[PDB]
């Protein structure tokens, strides 16, 4: 999971798969569109 610098415990991926944009850390706090990969 790339999603960097940014909370201290959320980390996650979304990418093109039918749910366009998504949970950027499996909530999206903070994110707004940074960027995230899955574990
Ligand atoms: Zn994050």
């Amino acid at each position: 999971e790339k999603c960097s610098e940014h909370d201290e415990r959320l980390k996650l991926y979304c990418k093109d798969d039918g749910t366009l944009s998504c949970v950027i850390c499996r909530d999206s706090l903070k994110h707004a569109s940074h960027n995230f990969l899955p574990i």
